[PDB]
């Protein structure tokens, strides 16, 4: 909820990027139903942290959509 350095929120963390990366944005809810319903808390965290740090973006309110920022595309794809 706050353990960004445990093996366990790297884990989330990349179930995220995969999921962005490889099949679309996302509502965190959509996440949670793909990755495992019981670990909805930490998504939400990993997200938040992702988003402090300009690597996601959330588009609107009703629920957000979770959406890979172009600068963590540049580490990933090429122009
Ligand atoms: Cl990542
Ligand atoms: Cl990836
Ligand atoms: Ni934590």
């Amino acid at each position: 909820g706050s353990h960004m350095a445990s093996l366990d929120m790297a884990e989330i963390k990349e179930k995220i990027c995969d999921y962005l990366f490889n099949v679309s944005d996302s509502s965190a809810l959509n996440l949670a139903k793909n990755i495992g319903l019981t670990k909805a808390r930490d998504i939400n965290a990993v997200l938040i942290d992702m988003e402090r740090q300009g690597d996601v973006y959330r588009q609107g309110t009703t629920p957000p959509i979770w959406h890979l920022t172009d600068k963590k595309r540049e580490r990933m794809q090429i122009k």
